[PDB]
DNA sequence: CGCTAAGCGGTT
DNA sequence: AACCGCTTAGCG
C-alpha cells in the first residue's frame, strides 16, 4: 500500500540526467553515485530513471 | 491524455 | 544488484 512520493525533478537536474543519458546509455556503480551526489538525488532515483530513460529509449526508435 | 516516476514479477 | 518489460499511478 505504502507509495514513494513522486519526484519532481528540476529543470537543471532533467538538463544533467539527458545529458548523462546521451554521454553512456548505462552508468557503473560509481558513476551512477556521482550523478547522484552532483544533482542532490538518490541513487536509486537516478537508477530508476536510466531505467525509464532506456524504456523510453527503446519505443522511440523502434 | 501524455509523459514519466515508481512498483511488480521475472531474468541476467 | 541491476536490469527488463510491462503496469500503476501522479500531475500538468
Amino acid at each position: 500500500k505504502p507509495r514513494k512520493a513522486r519526484t519532481a525533478f528540476s529543470d537543471h537536474q532533467l538538463n544533467q540526467l539527458e545529458r548523462s543519458f546521451e554521454r553512456q546509455k548505462y552508468l557503473s556503480v560509481q558513476d551512477r553515485m556521482d550523478l547522484a551526489a552532483a544533482l542532490n538525488l538518490t541513487d536509486t532515483q537516478v537508477k530508476t530513471w536510466y531505467q525509464n530513460r532506456r524504456t523510453k529509449w527503446k519505443r522511440q526508435t523502434a
